[PDB]
């Protein structure tokens, strides 16, 4: 991220989270994952503000696709997007987060380890480790939209009320990542039937994420409907 031209210009909480995700991934057995058209930097404008996106994407033997996206609309709107898609073979949940900020501060901060099992439960080891963290206190909880049924009971979705809350949220994401990295080492490869069940969970996650009109409208205002549909369905949430 020392290469990133966006990084210095993003909201501080976004910068801290980007750093924490990069630190988590840094020493993994990474290889690039080529996004469609080998996408890296992209920008677009139509009738309004310009949208700029830096797309980073990797894979490891355990993670089919690990994506970190940093974006800015004009000077008014900063976004961090991250998903780790695991190889269904290993039955790991989906780490994801999304942070949206403007000049007033962070408006939305979401993070989760989302289930892929048909029973919509996290694996037992994750349930146990996540419970041990204790329920965080946040002053300004937000209720997930209907498509958000995909998220676990541990999902965070807040407007951070102050710096203390910003730092508490980032630390909980660091904690989720530490659990996830550890559980990735200690799983326990699954049956062919179980592998299928997990693959299905991931497809469902992607289909539901594509119902988010908040993302879609930002993309559409800069690039148009067709571009946004391709980006959401082929670049971000590839089924
Ligand atoms: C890549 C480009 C990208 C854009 C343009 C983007 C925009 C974006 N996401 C938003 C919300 C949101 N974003 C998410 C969740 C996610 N979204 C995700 O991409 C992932 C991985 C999760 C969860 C792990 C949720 C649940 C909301 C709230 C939606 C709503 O209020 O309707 C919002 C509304 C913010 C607010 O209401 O304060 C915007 C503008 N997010 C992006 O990621
Ligand atoms: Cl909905
Ligand atoms: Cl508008």
């Amino acid at each position: 991220l020392t290469n990133s031209s966006l990084m210095p210009t993003l909201n501080p909480m976004i910068q801290q989270l980007a750093l924490a995700i990069a630190a988590s991934w840094q020493s993994l057995p990474l290889k690039p994952y080529q996004l469609p058209e080998d996408l890296g930097y992209v920008e677009g404008r139509l009738e309004g503000e310009k949208l700029v996106i830096e797309n980073r994407c990797y894979q490891t033997p355990q993670f089919r696709k690990m994506q970190l996206e940093l974006a800015k609309v004009g000077k008014g709107l900063d976004i961090l997007h991250c998903v780790m898609f695991p190889e269904p073979l290993y039955g790991l949940p989906l780490f994801g987060c999304d942070i949206v900020a403007g000049p007033g501060g962070v408006s939305a901060a979401i993070a989760d380890l989302s289930p892929t099992q048909s029973d919509r439960q996290l694996p037992a080891a994750y349930q146990k480790s996540l419970a041990e963290l204790g329920q965080p206190e946040f002053e300004q909880q937000r209720e997930l939209p209907p498509w958000g049924e995909i998220f676990s009971e541990y999902c965070l979705f807040i407007r951070p009320s102050n710096v203390t809350e910003e730092e508490r949220f980032v630390q909980r994401v660091v904690d989720f990542l530490q659990i996830h990295c550890h559980q990735s080492i200690v799983a326990e490869p699954l049956s062919e039937a179980q592998t299928l069940e997990h693959r299905q969970g991931q497809i469902h996650y992607c289909q539901q994420q594509q119902k988010n009109d908040k993302t879609r409208r930002v993309l559409e205002k800069a690039f148009g409907e067709a571009w946004a549909e391709r980006y959401m369905s082929q670049v971000l949430f590839d089924v």
